[PDB]
């Protein structure tokens, strides 16, 4: 309808495609909803996996947005340096009901200026580069200070949407949509943190992240010195 | 030598059945996914989300694993031939034969669930045993090479499971690590068990005219299997 709540992801390239997709068909579940995929153009767009998703407006043309979500993936280092993004999440961030991420798309709003004095999460390899943007680092699921919500890694997505929901509307409606989607994970292993997971296992991912890291160390601090300027 | 892992991609899809173990399964390595429908190209979900079909039926290789998600769209599907013939052909050679949610319905007007324990989501569970399936209430279930997992978001608990059967228990983990897939669900509402009685009622409130549909739909496919 022409009175829906209107939402809106950023869709760039190397998105980690989940990070959006799971809060999509979660908030897609809730009455009157008209949800955005949001690119300098409208047309294709590939995920890290391959996965091809479709922008369905460009920045221009974006609507103002209730809830703007920025989601995480290798894709971010490019967009925590990328003005014409940057200057859209702001201007979108002055109005918004809410402002949102999932996983390392925190450091987008972080490189945005919006994170300062913030309490936020983002995936647990990555949660040192908080502080250097300005953020209250803190290592929950799904963090809230005022209208930001932010998740932490990818999976978090779910968990992050359906406490958005109960904001948007009310606990009842985010419950039925849970019962709707049978959310009672039940995970094989137990292996989904760094705390619970076997050490030799968090000793190959923090081997494997090193080199992501150092680079977006060198991004953040240059994202940090121009919100200094 | 590299694992194919093809997903049917039908219209009305619910895309979270798909795109959670999409991002799982192409997380490890030496495999290839595919998102199989009767053409390559747009295929829209039924939250309007577009997705993208990779290969035809046609020019999809052998598969090791072939995944069904559900949706809207299964209905259609359990009454087209097609699909149906599609999906015996693949299930003929692959390792493992899979679903998600409302795909085993698909599985089960294409005989595939003949004698076997499956599951599927909670509010059509009661579909399952018309199809020759015997229902079990668990989030993932595995009979020899057939693996089912239950409503949309047990895809994530499914794909997980299915991760170290083709791997090991320690592939798996470094993808869960990878995910931070440590759930700490907002709300206990997940299943009927657990659920206000309140939030169950507008739920099945909600699926009685697709559920009624999918009941009639459901016996002509078994009347099929039987004649």
């Amino acid at each position: 309808s022409h009175m829906a709540v209107q939402i809106g992801f950023l869709l760039f390239p190397e998105v980690q495609q989940l990070d959006l997709t799971g809060p999509h068909d979660v908030l897609a579940s809730l009455p009157d909803v008209q949800v955005h995929l949001i690119w300098k153009e409208p047309g294709p767009v590939v995920a890290s996996s391959g996965l091809v998703l479709q922008a369905t407006t460009s920045f221009a043309d974006c609507p103002p947005l209730d809830v703007i979500c920025i989601p995480g993936g290798t894709g971010v280092g490019a967009l925590m340096e990328d003005p014409q993004a940057l200057a859209f999440i702001r201007q979108q961030a002055a109005r918004a009901r809410y402002v949102t991420s999932v996983c390392t798309g925190s450091l987008v709003l972080g490189a945005a200026g919006l994170l300062q004095g913030k309490r936020a999460t983002t995936h647990w390899a990555y949660h040192e580069l908080l502080a250097p943007l300005g953020a209250i680092p803190v290592h929950e699921r799904v963090v809230r200070d005022g209208n930001l919500l932010t998740g932490a890694g990818i999976t978090a997505g779910i968990d992050f949407a359906l406490t958005l929901a109960a904001e948007l509307f009310d606990a009842a409606t985010a419950q039925r949509v849970q019962l709707q989607l049978e959310y009672a994970p039940a995970p094989p292993f137990n292996a989904g943190s760094p705390d619970t997971a076997p050490a030799s296992v968090v000793q190959q991912a923090r081997q494997r992240a090193a080199d992501s890291l150092h680079k977006r160390r060198e991004i953040t601090l240059r994202a940090a010195a121009r919100l200094a300027a």
